[PDB]
């Protein structure tokens, strides 16, 4: 496809998108058997490779609607991907949200016009697959993580001039802020595919606590096998 | 409260929430025992009683983001209602969506602006409580139900000139068709409380095939049966 | 039709649409003759009956701009209503504007999407039949009541967090908040149909002043009967 | 003021606003004893004299809510001016309207952001003073006019490249296209000071009859004898 | 035209467009030679004469978006201008920017609706010619004048009762308020003829500076000097 | 910072802002002289150099607006960058734009919501600093390139499902696609620095022609001259 230089089948049906292709590659290393890499267009590396004896693949997605649309509209259009977990970090913008929790998220809301130019006049909420969503729900609860399941904000602004809205969605309910998700959850809807979001908070937006990618790892390795495991069902 | 002559604590914690007062009738005298009324006004009936031992009601919304939402202020602001769950009907508008499948609303998109007057420039997507969708689920799925968990519309009108918008959701996988989720939903998180919307499909939209009452009763009371467990537990 | 169980020809073609169905049961008990019930789907209560001899109907609409337009649609659509007054209470947001006033609609203002669906990009400005409107004015002026006729706000929101735009509306002449005339005015319009909303000032949202029915009662018999006249024309 | 050179107290209490200058001095010399004109800037010509013995003014606006909009800013805020009636032309949208009558705008709807600036997410339906409505029609039925009494079009755009929106609000009642109105009734409304917009259809968009100035000048001179008639009063 | 009474070839290819038609006189009068005026419909005077040998046009716009946008509309359909320069004055939003300087508008944002009809869901960008634009560039810079290229803003209202969004423009590098060019714009680049803004900064909205014509003029002499020369090029 | 490990002082003041962190390293390794990679967070590789003697920066923005207002507020906020222009590729919208034309955007169009939520109401039209723009249209010139100035659209999508508003973008001037100048030339603006993009046509949307990276590459190394000029002026 234009930014995916895989040949017809070298792609899974199942596939975890990380937004830092560094990360993907740390995935691949870190939990797949048998490894290819059958993309570095732009440096957005993806691999494929066995996890328990299941092929899957692991992509980069960028940053923002824009880039994971692209990715996304590519691995199912030309590439035949049916189930796609995005595995990602956010930050918290309630105080009852803990930095290493895993959120799994149910829907988006978002200040992207992506979806108001497609349904004039409408709000679309878009919605996770619930079979995978339960399949991740239940292995992260068997594996012992604190696991959220609600609503997240996708931004299309990762500096906020002013933070009032962000406050005010807390206050109704929105766990934290990421930059994918209704993009994400919209094309796999809009073709008919199974998508999922898992999610592990890296910082409070209002606390200021943060974290390195080492200060979170353990959480996040096992945020992963809870992915892999809700992809290879 | 305004629209609600009830006295303090004549309204129990969890509350179930028919859009037609004569159902909130018919499931006070089918379902609870030692039942009271403790409301008329505008011919809203509500009631209270027992389940299982637990205490009850059942509140009339009537139709549409509007009327529901008052009802809702009310019975959180005024009365401390804590689980509120939506029992009623819809529309399907996805061929694979059946008359008689019982819908679980996970969120809803609408054609309401009480979200955008809300936080302007913003897709807010209204998200059901996890752990009492997860409840009803469970009921649903031990009780021999077709539950589906997915989106709906919430729709302000009834009568549509043009339904390519309609159609343009339902190829997005949205459901169903009703009146009053976002609101339910919106308020519930604003508040702090939990709510569920769990619907009986009674017609499909684009198929023309409809039901009365009758025609859809024992799924409807298989319905309310794990509406009334979602909400003793 | 969907939400009314009248026979075809039971319904007059001169309709009065007060919000709440036990005032529907109290103008025709209070005022008609020859009195039938041709509805009671969803408790909302349909009557016909003669006054000075005239066939009339009373219906009643329930909350809201989404309540009103399912049975406005239904009444001219499937009935053959002409001629349609909502008979209704409102808020001031004047402190000109007192209660006990009887206000005539000209047109609405409303924070509904139901219009800005309909006409993307344009502002619709809902117009009373002038026809019926000048019969009204006349009649009540007749009959000496405080009659004042112009702008009204048709919310969405009984409830609203902030009542900062309400307040800016009453800076510019809009009198009084309900919940309907945008409806009923923008749908007898589609259909080139009559319609009027009159309204009785039942509370002032700034200064707190309230009634109870007993305690606006003769203004609201007065204005029922100006009503009945504007539709008997 | 900026675009008026008049002295304080030069400009009368009740103003005729034709969107024309030439106009203004056409409706000066043929109605108007003891004529001054007292504006020439930017040519836009403004004139006071007396009509049956009382002083009254009138002044051009230009074409279009901004041109309008200042003039009539100007003329409340800097002169006192207190009885604004627009006196112009218009083109008819519906076959019922005929070239000649004469519209007396109730409300207006737009196709300009003005008033959602003003009143973000909310449509603004800006009304009438019904004193002087009833005034001119009263004036206008007894001088033997087709009047009609209803809602127009307030268009920022008079060259539109598709006219579905315009056929539309046709079908809706809206009685006729011009350029003005909806800023006149809004800032008048703004300033608590009584305005009205009374027109003669020159032309049917949809028919393309059409007129000169000399072809509709009996039905255009005694239109503004019935806009100087509610003016007097 | 409908607004200009011009025949057919009576107006140049390359046209000046003033907002004040007095102002089209005083530059026919000052700079041409062998002058016809070609219109005088509504005051808005046009006329074509000679400068340094080539035929050339001066016409009035008025004030506002809808104003403007009739006459371009006109010379360009009926008439087949090619070259349109809008010559005018403007107020300063920036300290950075002085009176006397001329600003030449490489875009515009604006509060009108006008191109959000026409491109639901998107922000268009109104553009200058910038063959046109470098000509007026190279010729101000040649004359000694101080020429700023950069972005304005086109205002529906000229009197707008919270300036804190102009403030935020300005805070964004917008350098003054008009109310013609994004109408100029937008429809050159519709019908793929050329245009420019040349604008007098005529006082500062945020320090109250400000000037007569006379106070101004001989910086706007060089200005229409060298919008002249843009144009015989 | 948080996207950027780079201390105080490694990034130059000027800056050149490729999509692809590939095309990057290209440009450091075919252009730079003395370079240091400073960042490969996420693998969005960063270099600083010398160009002709003076220290020049190049880094990857990603694709999308979202992606690209990250690296631009940081290198603007942490990092003190003066003059950023990006360099990139875009799908020609006109027939009269061929492949490998430079275009150099004075403004851009867009889809995204991200200038609407920051002027609710306006439309905002991103501006190029115009001293970049004109010393890289000499240097263009002077190299022997088509170049076209002019406007683009920045786009949220690179897979729109309807292309009419492509088309009719085109139809008013627009240039090409591309999805990142609007927050380039906004966020430029709002901390007042300087930015440009100067972009090599790649593909013609409606023709279906396109290039590889090889087959452009001739006009794409003098484009990055022309831009390595316009900076180290
Ligand atoms: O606090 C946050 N705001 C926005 N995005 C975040 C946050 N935390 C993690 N991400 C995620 O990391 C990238 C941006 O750095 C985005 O991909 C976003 O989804
Ligand atoms: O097909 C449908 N469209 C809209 N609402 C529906 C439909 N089916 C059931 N409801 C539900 O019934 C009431 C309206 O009659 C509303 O309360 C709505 O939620
Ligand atoms: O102050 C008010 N705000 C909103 N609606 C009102 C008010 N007063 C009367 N109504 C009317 O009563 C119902 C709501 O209780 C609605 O039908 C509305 O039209
Ligand atoms: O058919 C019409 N469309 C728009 N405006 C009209 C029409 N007829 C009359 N006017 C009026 O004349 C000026 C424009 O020529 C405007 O002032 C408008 O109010
Ligand atoms: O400060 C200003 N605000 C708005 N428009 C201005 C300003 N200065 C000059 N103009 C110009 O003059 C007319 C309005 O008086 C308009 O044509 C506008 O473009
Ligand atoms: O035809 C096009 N549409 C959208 N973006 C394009 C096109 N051509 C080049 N780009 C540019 O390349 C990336 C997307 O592949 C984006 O960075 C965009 O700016």
């Amino acid at each position: 496809s234009v930014h995916i230089e895989a040949k017809q089948g070298e792609i899974a049906e199942s596939i975890l998108l990380p937004g830092d292709p560094l990360r993907a590659k740390y995935i691949a290393e870190t939990f797949l058997e048998d490894v290819t890499c059958y993309n570095n267009v732009r440096g957005m590396l993806g691999f494929t490779g066995t996890y328990k004896g299941k092929r899957v693949s692991v992509q980069g997605t960028g940053m923002g609607v824009p880039s994971i649309s692209i990715y996304v509209n590519e691995l199912i259009q030309s590439y035949g991907v049916k189930n796609l977990i995005r595995v990602g970090t956010c930050g918290a913008i309630q105080k009852d949200v803990k930095v290493r929790d895993v959120i799994i998220a149910m829907t988006a809301c978002t200040d992207s016009n992506m979806n108001r130019l497609t349904f004039p006049g409408f709000d679309f909420a878009p919605a996770a697959n619930f079979d995978l969503l339960k399949k991740a729900y239940d292995a992260g609860t068997e594996k012992g993580l604190h696991v959220r399941v609600g609503n997240v904000l996708t931004a299309d602004v990762f500096y906020r001039e002013s933070m009032d809205m962000v406050k005010k969605l807390g206050d109704y309910g929105v766990l934290a802020v990421e930059m994918e998700t209704t993009a994400l959850y919209t094309l796999a809807a809009k073709y008919g595919v199974n998508a999922l979001s898992v999610l592990t908070v890296s910082n409070h937006i209002f606390t200021g606590e943060e974290t390195t990618s080492e200060e979170r790892q353990t959480t996040f390795n096992e945020m992963i096998e809870i992915a892999l495991d809700a992809a290879i069902q």
